[PDB]
């Protein structure tokens, strides 16, 4: 009957879509993003990350992640939590200060434990750390690591597993979906965080691809079984597949070939529990602002009508 119907039928979890806040009020949206037949799953898009959960040090702001939770649990939607140790979308406090090992540790620590203590069972997973790695593979060069070095990722792991020891754990990272040093890298991450003696449950593939030059089913799947391989459980978090504009019938064409490889990915890979695309409609998809000259990347156009690629969903799902 729909992505998440023919997802669960080959035993994924769930068939998602991320969301954001300001679109909680367009009633049309809301409407599809509750048809639990597409979407029996939602991630915050923005609002459980640092900047929107502690935007003054210990000052924790729960109001926007906790709508998405509320809308997620009246609809019968799992949730994935995203994110916690990110260079990205931080709190001016924490990029602009003057740091000790120990006084940087204790921030991030002290952030981990109140947003899960607050998040405790309503989340399927988090996303504990994301992006830590550069494309060639090595660490990212971000506050937590030029301060901490890499012993930051076991120790966010750890403390997130203390404060909440059901929700799944994961590494989410982007271009580690297809072989190459950065894949390589995820797959070491694991590996760390095992050494040190901390959890880590799954690692989460972002999926932002590119028409035309999307990794092949079969690339695509010898990728996510290296990962199984070691231990853990895998998902696409992020996925959407991003045309050069203007858009026509043959790259929308192209599109839904792309996305109907990374759902058959995911099929034929027993320990892959669902995909989430990056929202659901072109109207609201974050690429437009980022990549210059790209856009239309989602499997709804930006009046709600499916494109080809929900058809090609459909058949990657086996519907
Ligand atoms: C801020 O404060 C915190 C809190 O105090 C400091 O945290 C400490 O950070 C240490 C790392 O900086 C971390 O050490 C690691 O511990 C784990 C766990 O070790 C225990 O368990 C294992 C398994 O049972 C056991 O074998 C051990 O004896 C321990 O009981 C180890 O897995 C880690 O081992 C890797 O790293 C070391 C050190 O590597 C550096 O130095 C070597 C040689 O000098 C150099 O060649 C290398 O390139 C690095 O510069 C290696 O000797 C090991 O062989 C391991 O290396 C593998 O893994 C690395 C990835 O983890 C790869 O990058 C590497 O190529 C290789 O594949 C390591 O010992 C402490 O556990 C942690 N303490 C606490 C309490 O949390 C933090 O340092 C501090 N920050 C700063 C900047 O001051
Ligand atoms: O509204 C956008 C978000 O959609 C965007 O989401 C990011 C994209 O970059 C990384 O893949 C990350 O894991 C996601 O959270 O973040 C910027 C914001 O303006």
């Amino acid at each position: 009957a729909g992505l998440n119907t023919a997802a669960k039928a080959k035993g994924l979890k769930y068939f998602g879509s991320a969301t954001d806040n300001p679109e909680l009020t367009d009633s049309a949206y809301v409407a599809q993003l509750s048809n639990t037949d597409d979407f029996g799953q939602i991630t915050p898009g923005n609002s459980m990350k640092w900047d929107a959960t502690e935007p003054s040090q210990n000052s924790f702001s729960f109001a926007n992640g906790d709508a998405v939770v509320n809308l997620a649990n009246k609809n019968g939607q799992l949730m994935r939590c995203h994110t916690l140790v990110w260079h990205s979308q931080l709190p001016n406090w924490v990029s602009s200060g003057s740091w000790t090992n120990a006084t940087l540790l204790a921030a991030m620590k002290n952030h981990i434990t109140n947003v899960v203590t607050h998040y405790k069972g309503k989340c399927y997973a988090w996303d504990v750390v994301n992006e830590a790695l550069n494309e060639d593979g090595t660490f990212r060069n971000s506050v937590f690591y030029q301060i901490i070095g890499p012993a930051y990722i076991p120790i966010a792991f750890a403390t997130a597993a203390a404060a909440d020891p059901d929700v799944k754990l994961y590494y989410n990272d982007y271009s580690i979906e297809y072989s190459g040093a950065k894949a390589t890298a995820a797959q070491n991450i694991v590996k760390m965080i095992k050494a040190y003696g901390a959890k880590i449950d799954g690692v989460g593939l972002q999926a932002h691809f590119i028409v035309g030059s999307t990794p092949s089913q079969s690339d695509l799947t010898t990728v996510l079984k290296g990962y199984t391989a070691l231990g853990v459980e895998v998902a696409y978090t992020e996925l959407d597949i991003r045309m050069q504009l203007p858009s026509t019938a043959a790259k929308l064409a192209q599109q839904s070939t792309d996305f109907q490889g990374v759902a058959a990915a995911c099929v034929s890979t027993t320990g892959c529990v669902g995909v989430t695309i990056w929202d659901w409609t072109d109207k609201y998809s974050w690429v437009p602002s980022v990549f210059q000259g790209y856009g239309a990347p989602l499997p709804w156009d930006e009046n709600y009508v499916k494109k080809p690629a929900y058809d090609g969903l459909m058949a990657g799902l086996g519907a």
